[PDB]
């Protein structure tokens, strides 16, 4: 009946942001039966080295976190974002049902559902219209990964369930400045402003990567950041939804330990049984950035350079599905922020 | 004007109803330059085995032919479809980009059309509703397939056509039972019925590769073959486009020669570049079974069994893509089907 303290358990790529969460949280509960590889010890891409992993481990559960992600920065990567994306997904989703994987957690994203669908977004707005267009591929691959794991259930039997979600952050997020995820980047952008209107040369030199604080200033205003603003481009009205990673955590841990594939399925024709996992409530980019502001305590203007249009849709997971399961977000915006800038002054 | 005399052309799948037409197609016209492994030489599924045969190969041209299909005596096969069409697309298309390979094409299908849409098909019709049930997650490969060629034609400048058809036939098809299509398996039924109305249970047995006649009659009822009648499962209302391989052949030869990504694209807006082709005209599953009465010339009646959910789905595509670009088929149904019929009596 779900997993044991002693049970084996692979979380696929486990240094993420969402696979940080999934092993902390699991050790916290009582699992610390993992089986870890990182990037250069096993390149999921390469079936042969996955189907190896398999046959040597033998994981009784499987948390796929791995995926090579669309963002602003690497939009250009159109070819590598479905290829790898759905050889990841194939390796590890068809060598865990060759070895009797007991149970798998697949993640999905909100780029999956169609551009102009209705928010919120339900699980059966999947293929009912075109996705955005610089996630196309993206998207793609995330359809195909969550078909793959109900045609692996229907056809033998497996529990491989598909969780999707829209924004991640958390308390032990990827802050880098290439792989710009929203709510980590936004909060760095808000605590690099206030160590420059403090005029704090050296924790800002620290922070970047840099030795040349002319550089590192510079380096600072390409990202709209001065000593009494910072300007982010679009209206602010871009409306987001985040999940904390320990919500996350916490969901997939109770998919794992309560939700099996009979749980999901309809009378007859059963589809569209991937979950959609958030904390149900949204904020624009402007209230977003005014609670990051005011938790880092940025004296500063917030200014919006509507001259370039945001153009983003809004995104928003309708939740029904998940709460009828039995469970809901514990973390909201506000705390989330404050868990995970505590986390970040006490790193570097 | 692009693939020579002595180009190096790689037919993937050759064995197979598309695959052997176009192999003597090529042949024929003088291509004297062909690479062909049977599944047996090379596991398209099997990523390290296909980057060996590029990389020790490198064929300048690839014709992508292999497939699981999906029809009605498998249709329960519901993840092998899309887990081993993804490999193979995925390690045909990604290791041609690999080793430079000048151009391939790709052979999509119908069923990535949403059940729903309106005939006949547009190009445009990608993503707008759901697939129908059965080829769901067949679809869902195909799709993946004509959005990898399109990405890595946008991304890396490579040459990847997708040509997407409704139902293959051809002369020397596969006549199987196991995994025939619809117009050879009809061709087959109504030929052995006419042999069980005319009483001669040798060539019955010749046919079948049986030494048992009461185990013949037992498989021939059970596939619904009767001196008197064959029956087919379904309304025989439902409307099919056929495409002979000889076709097939002639625009995947002919895409090679003239039509390329550059073609296809109408600037910014460069999606759904996946071409339709087929023959333009519809048949009813009734019409298609007794003009095959007529040709095998069958004395009995057809009969139909209505069968808890039937597809009520009709596939024609919309043409007009393929034909402006200079294209257009030769082979009308009926004098295919007899191709096909003088061939089958040459094996039998
Ligand atoms: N974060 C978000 O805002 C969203 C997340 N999701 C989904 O949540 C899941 C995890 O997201 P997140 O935690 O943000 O992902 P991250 O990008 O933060 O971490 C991904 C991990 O995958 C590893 N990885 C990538 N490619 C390979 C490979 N070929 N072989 C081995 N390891 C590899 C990376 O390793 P390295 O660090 O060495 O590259 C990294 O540790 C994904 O499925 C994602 O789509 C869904 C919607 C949005
Ligand atoms: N038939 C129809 O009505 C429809 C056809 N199509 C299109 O038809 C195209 C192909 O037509 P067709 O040629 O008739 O399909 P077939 O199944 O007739 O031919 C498939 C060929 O690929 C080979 N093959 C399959 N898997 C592998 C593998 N893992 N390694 C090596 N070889 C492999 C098979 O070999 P083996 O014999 O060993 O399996 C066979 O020779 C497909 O691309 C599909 O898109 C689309 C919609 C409907």
């Amino acid at each position: 009946g779900g997993m044991q303290t002693n049970s084996k358990i692979y979380i696929a790529g486990h240094k993420g942001t969402a696979g940080t969460a999934l092993v902390e949280n699991l050790q916290k509960r009582g699992f610390n039966n993992l089986v870890l590889k990182t990037r250069q010890e096993l390149d999921l891409v390469n079936q042969q080295a996955v189907a190896k992993f398999f046959k040597e481990e033998k994981p009784e559960y499987v948390f796929l976190t791995a995926v090579l992600p669309c963002g602003a920065a690497n939009v250009a990567q159109r070819a590598d974002f479905i290829y790898e994306n759905l050889m990841i997904q194939n390796n590890v989703i068809h060598n865990s049902f060759l070895n009797n994987v007991k149970k798998l957690v697949f993640f999905g994203s909100g780029y999956m559902y169609p551009e102009n669908a209705k928010n919120p977004l339900k699980e059966e707005y999947l293929f009912q219209g075109d996705l955005e267009y610089g996630a196309y591929s993206f998207g793609a691959a995330k359809i195909a990964g969550a078909i793959m794991c109900e045609s692996y259930n229907i056809q033998y039997g497996t529990n491989f369930i598909t969780l999707v979600l829209n924004n991640l952050y958390g308390t032990k997020a990827n802050f880098d400045f290439g792989k710009s995820r929203v709510l980590p980047a936004l909060l760095r952008k808000f605590h690099l402003a206030k160590l420059l209107s403090e005029g704090n040369i050296t924790q800002i030199l620290q922070d970047l990567k840099m030795n040349n604080f002319e550089e590192a200033k510079e380096y600072l205003h390409n990202f709209g950041i001065s000593k009494k603003s910072v300007e982010i481009w679009g209206t602010g009205k871009v409306r987001r939804e985040f999940i904390h990673s320990d919500d996350l955590a916490d969901v997939a841990i109770y998919t794992m330990q309560n939700i099996d594939f009979k749980d999901l399925i309809k009378d007859r024709k059963s589809k569209n049984t991937h979950i959609n996992i958030g904390t149900g409530i949204d904020y624009s980019i402007k209230e977003v950035a005014l609670m990051v502001k005011n938790i880092v305590g940025f004296s500063g203007e917030l200014v919006f350079n509507t001259s370039r249009p945001d153009s983003t849709m809004d995104r928003l997971m309708d939740c029904s599905k998940i709460h009828s399961l039995g469970w809901k977000h514990k973390i909201e915006l506000k705390d989330g922020i404050k868990m995970m800038y505590e986390w970040y002054k006490t790193q570097n």
